[PDB]
């Protein structure tokens, strides 16, 4: 590691230390011991601690603050990643390994809000990384195009309910784009956290979205992760959604080689999406419970659930419509994941009905 980098590090580190009110895990876990113990390290791909904690430093309002420029970054900086992974995922010790992929008894999932007086839509998604391809930061424009090609081609062979068209971002009308985003279908553009993390170079080359006409099955190409296989729909039928997602992932897993770590499961760019890479969610209304986002989030936390704004993370709720999803992703099976979201949302419903 050269001096410059080391300078910005000592600098950044000092910055964090001076943010009396910063509540990101980065701050909470980057101690001087941890710092000095790795700051000099570098990976086979010259990825350095600056390339890991940078977004955290520049975006103090971060919750997590770090990223893995590449698989190696996960062990090379273990001293840091380790406690963070453990903190975020609700306990994942050093000796702890991640359980084998397991969808579970799809038939044990239920409709979340029968009367339909709270839940607007149910989304469930996963993330995958193409073997032989590092994460965003270490990518080359030529590589974004390569990955785009492999994915779209594979997806071209999707049949039945999963059959669809791949729409590159490059050449997409602002209108079409803005709409797809407004309908919660396509990823947002210009995320500050992803930018300072250097995960948007050569944008929008290689970026895109594949989806069945119904738009109930989609696949994000080259945003935060190489792939984001999604299944969503209006209503609260988790069963259908999950079942659809499963049919999708497995099918795709049979055609593309995905990165899977024995200790972290399927690997992702952000430490928060490792393991099952699963985030089950619903856009739900809870007038009485949400009378204050504080107590609402406090409730959510008791169920290992996370509260986001209507347009995604780092947004505000639009019309008392919040994004409640399962927080933890690593350290439990796919089934346990969708399960934490299902259980939490059923009780929250009950609690809402019992509120004055
Ligand atoms: N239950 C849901 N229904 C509709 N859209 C949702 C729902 N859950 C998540 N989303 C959408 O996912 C998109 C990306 O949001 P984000 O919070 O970054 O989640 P992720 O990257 O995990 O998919 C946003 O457009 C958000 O509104
Ligand atoms: N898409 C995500 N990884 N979201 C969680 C982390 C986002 C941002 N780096 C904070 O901290
Ligand atoms: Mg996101």
């Amino acid at each position: 590691v050269d001096q410059a980098t080391l300078d910005k590090l000592e600098a950044g580190f000092k910055k964090l230390q001076e943010a009396s009110d910063c509540k990101s895990l980065l701050k909470k876990h980057l101690t001087k011991d941890v710092f000095d113990s790795i700051k000099n390290k570098k990976t086979g791909m010259g990825a350095t601690l600056l390339d890991v904690i940078q977004s955290g430093v520049e975006n103090l309002d971060s919750g997590v603050g770090i990223y893995a420029p590449d698989a190696e970054s996960y062990r090379t900086f273990g001293p840091l990643f380790d406690p963070i992974i453990d903190d975020y995922h609700g306990g994942f010790k050093l000796t702890d390994k991640h359980p084998p992929k397991q969808w579970g008894d799809i038939n044990t999932l239920v409709g979340l809000d029968p009367a339909g007086q709270f839940i607007i839509s149910t989304r469930v998604r996963c993330g995958r990384s193409l073997q032989g391809y590092p994460f965003n930061p270490c990518l080359t424009a030529e590589q974004y195009k390569e990955m785009e090609e492999k994915v779209s081609s594979t997806l071209s062979s999707m049949e039945d309910e999963l059959k669809g068209t791949y729409y590159p971002l490059t050449g997409m009308s602002k209108a079409t784009q803005q709409q797809l985003i407004d309908d919660h279908f396509l990823f947002k553009e210009g995320d500050r956290f992803l930018q300072t993390a250097n995960a948007c170079r050569y944008w929008p080359t290689g970026r895109g979205i594949f989806h069945n006409d119904a738009k109930t099955f989609l696949v994000w190409v080259n945003e935060q992760d190489h792939l984001r296989i999604i299944s969503m729909q209006k209503g609260g039928d988790l069963k259908t959604v999950y079942k659809r997602l499963v049919t999708a992932v497995d099918n795709i897993e049979s055609k593309l080689p995905f990165s899977h770590d024995d200790r972290f499961g399927f690997l992702t760019f952000c430490p928060t999406n490792l393991g099952t890479t699963m985030r089950a969610s619903v856009h739900i209304q809870l007038p009485k419970l949400a009378k204050d986002r504080k107590v609402l989030e406090d409730i959510a936390s008791k169920f290992n659930l996370q509260v986001r704004g209507t347009r995604g993370e780092h947004t505000e709720s639009e019309g008392g419509v919040y994004d409640i999803s399962n927080k933890r992703r690593l350290g439990l099976t796919e089934y346990q994941a969708v399960r934490e979201m299902q259980d939490g949302i059923l009780e929250m419903i009950k609690m809402e009905k019992a509120a004055a």
